[PDB]
């Protein structure tokens, strides 16, 4: 049946829950990390909204805090975070690092794909709505 298939996609409950395991598993692993990239003194706040984003110190040093994604982190915020992911990754390049950046550059992307997956999730989980929740993700 027609709406039985199309509810699997945006009205999934197991789909759900599973991304947000995924989602809160690459947060945690990117808050516990061992290099830490992008931190402040940028535009930072004219290029990017600090209210949504979660700010942690550095130790071992005062230098400067580094800026971490939050749950409620929307699609845009994650994509101007990768664009500060992979400047940072760019210019602090070795050989002998060559393989971290890699990962953190993937798991960045899996996470700007998550969020675009819960974008309906999210819309009908409150509404019971197939249309609206298509018309909400061609929206934002």
């Amino acid at each position: 049946d027609n709406i039985e298939q199309l509810k699997s996609m945006i009205g999934n409950d197991e789909l759900h829950k599973n991304l947000t395991i995924l989602e809160k598993l690459i947060l945690e692993s990117l808050e516990k990390d061992k290099l830490k990239y992008p931190l402040l003194k940028q535009g930072t706040e004219q290029l990017i909204d600090i209210s949504k984003f979660n700010k942690k110190n550095i130790t071992d040093a005062d230098d400067e805090t580094y800026i971490i994604p939050t749950v409620q982190s929307s699609f845009h915020d994650i994509v101007k975070y990768e664009h500060l992911i992979k400047e940072q990754s760019i210019e602090i390049y070795n050989s002998d690092i060559s393989d971290k950046i890699k990962k953190k550059i993937f798991i960045v992307r899996t996470l700007k794909t998550i969020k675009l997956m819960l974008i309906p999730l999210n819309s009908y989980k409150q509404n019971n709505d197939l249309k609206s929740a298509l018309e909400e993700l061609n929206n934002v």
